[PDB]
């Protein structure tokens, strides 16, 4: 047997392991459905970005409401250090509120202040070079950055040109400069944290950080390429897991854990191994003939994504070098690939396609003009018209609970809606931090093998497109901003001038809007049960003994901000409750 077994070894996962295993006496399990990565160019070095080379396979989402019924490729990672292995590396804390609310929905213990050790305790910060600092306006606080743990995370050491135009034409249009945004506020422009190792000028992701790092340890043991299919009881005590080869063979084992089973298999990974065990909905798994174990109507629910949208832009005089350079200038690609080699300086420190700074706003900060309007019309509206009718009545409580806690946050100045990035070649990226729409991730027979149903119902609740709208229009204005009209963009369709109307913009962003940037959650919320929660506030699963959830399905909504620095400290967090419980070292 070991001591815990963990299914899922993604950012949640590896961080569990890593600190579990500090303790020679205690064994882990850490059971993966990907592979360990080769360090491959397009895993290592960020202007290489190679995203797909481990995506999940044969994801597809059902046809979207709000979304004029497209249906949507759904990614994932499945790799040994799941998302962080191939995310764009952006390293950002959400706001203060973003904990005080999770720990107001009723979860003793969780808070900014009670987060904050956790994410210091997550990290080493790099400063950067002071003449990149004062060229760049790259700008931090280091009483809040950790300078001792094991995620590396620093800035590129180049930035192009035209991100200067951007930075200045963001402050034009009230997006000024932000001293800290891992300071629990980020009202404005900042240089994008990287989760780069600057030594190297290479990804720093969980298999390194919180595997490779510790790889000499015999009680720190891995099963790369295997799913976890099924977890084992003895009566309501969760005793260990049944894995497969991820890759189909008709083969099944059963392992055994002392002490717990930990689920780290991500937003859309996690419901699936709960529902194949017994645990949710009762009328989901009475129709598959699942035996109920834990009748949890929150399996699945309540699934959240950050959308994104891409707008395309021409430029009568974009300044050289760009992003695009790097793929329409071949000389200037093989020099900058070069001076990599050399020096490790250049364009290819940058995460490919992404620039070095970026803006985060909040509604009132968007939408001056209106966000008492957007307010009104969401606090007007039930809860109950943003999920399906016969939605179970615990799981309409959670959410008008959740809903409530954004409505006060869409009041507050100092919380993010929204980010706006220009990476300086031809789209700009806007992305909706806090909708109000949910989805769901049900699994829709007992093979394991087999896709859940992946619904994330985006832009069902109409509010959101009213949110999204007004940061469209927030980006509008940084492009016309003085100075970015010196490098002459226009939109280009399907965007354009020409489109003035909130219904003609959002006709088109209803086309082109994508769900997901891959920040799946909350599908496994911990929130009270009567409120439609599946975790407790020390992430047990209820109704089950030994059994936790680590990954970012247990949190109740989206942060302002990505969720990558939130996963490592969540799992540092809860790496301690663990050790506290059974008494580890
Ligand atoms: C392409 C792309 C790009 C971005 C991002 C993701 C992706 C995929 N993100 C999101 C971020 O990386 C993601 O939210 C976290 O990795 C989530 O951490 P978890 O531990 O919850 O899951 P994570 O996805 O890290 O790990 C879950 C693991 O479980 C495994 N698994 C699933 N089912 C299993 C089963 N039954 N048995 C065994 N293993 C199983 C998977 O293979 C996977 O490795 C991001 N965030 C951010 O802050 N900055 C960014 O730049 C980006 N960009
Ligand atoms: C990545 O973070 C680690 C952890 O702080 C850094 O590791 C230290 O490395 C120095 C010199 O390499 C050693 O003297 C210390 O013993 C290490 N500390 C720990 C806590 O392990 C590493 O230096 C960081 N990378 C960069 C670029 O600073
Ligand atoms: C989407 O499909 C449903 C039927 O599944 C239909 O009622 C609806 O009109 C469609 N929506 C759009 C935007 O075409
Ligand atoms: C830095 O900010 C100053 C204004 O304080 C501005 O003149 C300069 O262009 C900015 N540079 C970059 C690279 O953002
Ligand atoms: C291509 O890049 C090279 C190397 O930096 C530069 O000298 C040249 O002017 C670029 N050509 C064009 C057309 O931009
Ligand atoms: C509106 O602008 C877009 C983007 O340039 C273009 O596709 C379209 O033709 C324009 N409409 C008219 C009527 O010119
Ligand atoms: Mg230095």
């Amino acid at each position: 047997n070991y001591t815990f077994i963990i299914a899922g070894g993604g950012i949640s996962g590896l961080t569990l392991a890593d600190r579990l295993t500090e303790d020679p006496r205690v064994t882990v399990l850490v059971i993966e459905a990907g592979p360990l990565d080769r360090g491959e160019d397009g895993i290592l070095v960020p202007g290489a970005f190679s995203p797909w080379l481990y995506f999940w396979p044969g994801l597809v989402s059902t046809p979207q409401a709000g979304l004029n019924n497209r249906t949507v490729d759904v990614i994932t990672a499945q790799v040994v250090g799941g998302g962080s292995t191939i995310n764009a590396m952006v390293y950002l804390r959400g706001d203060k509120d973003d904990y005080d609310s999770w720990g107001a929905l009723g979860n003793p213990g969780w808070s900014w202040n009670s987060m904050l050790p956790y994410f210091i305790k997550s990290e080493t910060f790099t400063p950067p070079s002071p003449e990149l600092a004062a060229a760049g306006n790259i700008t931090w606080d280091g009483s809040i950055r950790g300078r001792s743990g094991p995620v590396n995370y620093s800035y590129p050491n180049y930035f192009f040109p035209g991100s200067e135009n951007w930075w200045n034409a963001a402050n034009e249009v009230g997006l000024p400069p932000v001293k800290d945004p891992m300071a629990g506020s980020k009202q404005g422009v900042f240089w994008i944290p990287s989760a780069i190792d600057a030594r190297t000028m290479t990804r720093s992701h969980a298999r390194r950080n919180h595997y490779d790092r510790v790889s000499s340890r015999p009680n720190y043991h891995i099963l790369p390429s295997h799913l976890v299919s099924k977890i084992l009881f003895r009566g309501k005590q969760a005793i260990g897991v049944s894995y497969i080869p991820t890759s189909g063979g008709n083969t099944t084992t059963n392992v055994y854990a002392s002490k717990e089973i930990t689920l780290a298999a991500g937003g859309l990974g996690t419901p699936k191994i709960l529902q194949l065990s017994g645990i949710g909905p009762r009328k989901l798994l009475n129709e598959l003939g699942i035996p109920v174990i834990s009748d949890l109507p929150g399996v699945g629910q309540n699934l959240q994504d950050q959308p994104t949208l891409t707008i395309p832009y021409t430029f009568t005089n974009n300044v050289f070098p760009n992003t695009d350079s790097l793929t329409t200038n071949a000389t200037y690609n093989a020099e900058q690939r070069a001076l990599y080699d050399s020096s490790k300086q250049g364009a290819y420190t940058i995460v490919n396609s992404l620039s070095t700074n970026i803006g985060v706003m909040s509604l009132q900060r968007a939408a001056p003009k209106s966000y008492r309007q957007i307010i009104a019309a969401a606090r007007a509206r039930s809860a109950s018209l943003s999920l399906p009718p016969g939605t179970d009545p615990a799981v309409i409580r959670g959410y008008q609970a959740q809903r409530n806690a954004i409505l006060k946050q869409f009041e507050n100045p100092n919380v993010g809606v929204g980010t706006v990035h220009w990476g300086t070649g031809s789209s700009a990226l806007v992305y909706h931090l806090k909708p109000l729409s949910r989805g769901t991730v049900n699994i829709r027979s007992t093979n394991p093998l087999d896709a859940p149903e992946i619904d994330y119902r985006t832009g069902t609740d109409p509010i959101d497109a009213q949110v999204y709208t007004s940061l469209f229009r927030k980006n509008r204005e940084i492009f016309n901003a003085p100075s970015m009209r010196v490098l002459g963009p226009s939109e280009a369709a399907p965007f354009g001038a020409n489109l003035t109307t909130d219904e003609e913009i959002y006709a088109v962003m209803r086309e082109l809007i994508n769900p997901s940037n891959a920040h799946q959650c909350c599908t496994a919320a911990m929130m009270p049960k009567d409120m439609g929660g599946v975790v407790s506030s020390e992430q047990k699963v209820y109704g089950v003994q030994g059994l936790r959830v680590a990954d970012i399905s247990f949190w109740p909504f989206q942060l302002s901000g990505s969720p990558m620095a939130t996963a490592y400290a969540g799992a540092e967090r809860l790496a301690d409750v663990i050790k506290k419980e059974h008494r580890l070292a």
